[PDB]
């Protein structure tokens, strides 16, 4: 009997090229059944009516109900790639800090400035022209601040009188942009925020993408902060740099896929005075348009699953 891999997730996440290219690559195990979960289903379907599966791998999304898919994995007790209850704290910023900082992994020195919605007058925080305060701890400009809600990516980059003052507003990239500066010297007056110290990359990101806690592909992009202009290649794809991470950067991926108890994560690192620092974890997340890293995704994946279950299954498996 074949041991069944469900694929839970939204259909613009289950029908993506890379999903599709990877699960493909999974099938080919010969134990190993894809079985992935209709959108109408997961939306519509009480839990009870989802398919049986032993393996899944699900994760949030825009629209995704996540209180539906821990309902089922608790109903079916599968083996769980990513966990669940983790993508809640996912979703919040504070608790992915809180973890990070646990967790003995570096990351820019910040601050919570939680507003209650009733109180936006009653905060901590104070405002000079060239920085701010957050309960009593002071952000020289420049300094970043991000929504609580790490669904929001409306964050914003406070430049220092000596560079001309005023804001880059970073937002979901569309088309051609990814942010935009703003004559705003002033932080944002409502709604709740992480501010943060600014850490001085070359101009890059790395993205790192792991397959348990042992594999991690990365690579660099612009940082959106730059000028906000999307370099696109010839085809339309976002150009991408090389990156090898080091051994630091190694074990840092090890701890962040480990803490958040995500298989398969993605997260954000600013190579900066001569460290590297998580500035965001995302969770599920797979690289796009690298055959390499689809090879490399489903062999691991499949011998996770088969190294897991073919004990219960009497499948032979060194
Ligand atoms: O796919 P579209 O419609 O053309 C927009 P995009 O090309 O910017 O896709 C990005 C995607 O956004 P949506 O799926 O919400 O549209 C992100 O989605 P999200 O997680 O920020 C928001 P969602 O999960 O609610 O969709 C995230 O995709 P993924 O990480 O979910 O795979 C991201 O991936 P990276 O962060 O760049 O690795 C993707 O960027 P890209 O494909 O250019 O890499
Ligand atoms: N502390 C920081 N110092 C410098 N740049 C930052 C910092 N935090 C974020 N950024 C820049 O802003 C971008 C978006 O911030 P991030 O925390 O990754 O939010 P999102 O969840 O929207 O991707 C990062 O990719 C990085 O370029
Ligand atoms: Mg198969
Ligand atoms: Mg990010
Ligand atoms: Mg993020």
């Amino acid at each position: 009997r074949q041991i069944v891999v469900g694929i839970c997730s939204m259909a613009k996440k289950s029908k993506s090229k890379p999903m599709k290219e990877i699960l493909e690559r999974i099938s080919l195990f010969k134990y190993i059944t894809v079985v992935v979960f209709e959108e109408e289903v997961i939306l519509n379907e009480p839990v009870e009516n989802w398919p049986l599966c032993d393996c899944l791998i699900s994760f949030h999304s825009k629209g995704f109900p996540l209180d539906k898919a821990v309902a089922y994995a608790k109903l079916r007790n599968p083996f769980v790639i990513n966990d669940l209850n983790m993508q809640y704290l996912i979703q919040d910023r504070r608790e992915v800090y809180s973890i990070l900082q646990a967790e003995g992994i570096l990351l820019p020195r910040y601050a919570i400035l939680n507003r209650d919605p009733n109180n936006p007058k009653e905060c901590n925080l104070i405002e000079g022209e060239d920085h701010v305060e957050v309960n009593g701890e002071v952000f020289q400009k420049p300094f970043v601040e991000k929504p609580v809600s790490a669904e929001d990516h409306n964050v914003y980059i406070y430049y220092p009188t000596s560079a001309g003052g005023g804001s880059q507003r970073l937002f979901r990239k569309i088309g051609s942009r990814s942010s935009v500066y703003s004559p705003e010297s002033n932080v944002r007056k409502t709604g709740s925020y992480i501010y943060e110290e600014f850490m001085p990359t070359d101009g890059t990101d790395v993205k790192v993408y792991t397959v348990g806690p042992d594999y991690a592909h990365a690579e660099a992009r612009k940082s959106p902060a730059l000028d906000g202009k999307v370099e696109r290649d010839s085809e339309g794809k976002e150009v991408r740099y090389p990156v090898i991470l080091n051994a630091r950067e190694k074990l840092i991926a090890w701890k962040v896929c480990l803490a958040f108890k995500q298989t398969v994560c993605g997260f954000d690192l600013l190579r900066a005075n001569g460290q590297s620092y998580v500035c965001d974890v995302n969770g599920f997340s797979f690289v796009k348009n690298s055959m390499k890293y689809y090879d490399d995704c489903a062999k691991i994946l499949g011998n996770i699953v088969m190294r897991e279950l073919a004990p219960q299954f009497h499948i032979p498996w060194s």
